[PDB]
């Protein structure tokens, strides 16, 4: 399945994955993408913090067709 991350600077990139990858693998293709170490991302689903171990079906990412992620970046 497809979905999509809101990057830092508001854009969109789109990831294929599935419902059991774990956070921490999701983390490491938005590093990927983004050049941001999986440790200084805090992932956002529905204005809930993501937790490494967790997997996208934990969160219920089926629930909807379409879905985003929010990245941010934790602070300095």
């Amino acid at each position: 399945m497809q979905i999509f991350v809101k990057t830092l600077t508001g854009k969109t990139i789109t990831l294929e994955v599935e419902p059991s990858d774990t956070i921490e693998n999701v983390k490491a293709k938005i590093q990927d993408k983004e050049g941001i170490p999986p440790d200084q991302q805090r992932l956002i689903f529905a204005g809930k913090q993501l937790e490494d171990g967790r997997t996208l079906s934990d969160y219920n990412i089926q629930k909807e067709s379409v879905n985003h992620l929010v990245l941010r970046l934790r602070g300095g």
